[PDB]
């Protein structure tokens, strides 16, 4: 696979200008909500029993088009996410090579509760799987987190946070990633309360900027027998905060897709 060199790709390492003029959402969105003049959709999950949370999109024309800020004040499992919404009966391979360039600031260690996640997130459906537990999949590519009282945010989370079993590992985008499979038994899902599986890639060296070669994770999961099936739901940049008081503020979130030759299939956004 040839890495894309298209000049519309924004270098994540130096994409660190603070953005302004967000459009903010302060309540649960009830699923994916499309964004005007954008290929992306956002979703918020904001427990009304917790404190104030928000997700603010920075619009279609700056920060790579999927940039957002989120804030939380003592949430109960806040999730804010923005990116591709699919749900069109297509396996991951249909979308070819998916990349996300990112750069953000965030609050420090212990500002997001006992567990937290930053990176790529979605679901996929695999109804023909023989194991009924494996017919619905929730997935995470975890670039970073906020640590907690017990563990530094510079230390990667593991199965003590995620649950489940270490299946293997591989190296991509400058770090080893540990691959974890967890079964969620009779838990809330996009299909109601049920048993489903979670796939994780945990970045061993956490970071706040770079490029995620998303499709490389999907390929390695599938090689380990962690199948995604044939109806990818979404592929979004996520901040999840279990609790705490904090923020996440992206200067860049740029999704793009390219074929194996490295030619752009999809990207956002005279002298």
């Amino acid at each position: 696979v040839v890495k894309p060199t298209d000049e519309r790709i924004i270098d994540p390492s130096t994409a660190n200008t603070q953005l302004t003029g967000g459009v903010c959402y302060n309540t649960t969105s009830g699923g994916n909500k499309p964004l005007a003049g954008s290929p992306y959709g956002y979703e918020t999950w904001i427990d009304t029993g917790g404190g104030v949370c928000s997700l603010c999109w920075y619009g279609a024309d700056q920060g790579g088009g999927a940039a957002f800020k989120a804030t939380w004040t003592n949430p109960h499992d806040f999730l804010g996410r923005l990116g591709y919404f699919w749900n069109e009966n297509k396996p991951y391979s249909h979308y070819e090579n998916i990349y996300c360039g990112f750069n953000y600031t965030r609050s420090g260690r212990k500002t997001a509760g006992d567990y937290s996640y930053i990176g790529i997130y979605g679901w996929s459906r695999n109804p023909s799987a023989s194991n009924s537990n494996e017919r619905l999949i929730e997935y995470y590519i975890v670039e970073d987190w906020f640590g907690n009282q017990w563990q530094a945010d510079t230390s990667p989370m593991g199965i003590n946070t995620t649950g489940g079993t270490v299946m293997g590992s591989f190296t991509v985008d400058g770090s080893s990633y540990q691959i974890i499979k967890n079964t969620r038994v009779n838990q809330p899902s996009i299909e109601g309360d049920k048993t489903f599986v979670q796939y994780f890639s945990i970045r061993q060296s956490p970071r706040k900027s770079g490029t995620i070669s998303i499709t490389e994770h999907f390929k390695k999961w599938e090689k380990l027998g962690m199948k995604l099936g044939d109806n990818m739901y979404e592929c979004k940049f996520l901040i999840e905060a279990g609790a705490g008081e904090g923020f996440f503020d992206a200067r860049l979130i740029q999704f793009y897709r390219a074929d194996n030759e490295g030619n752009i299939l999809q990207i956002t956004p005279h002298h």
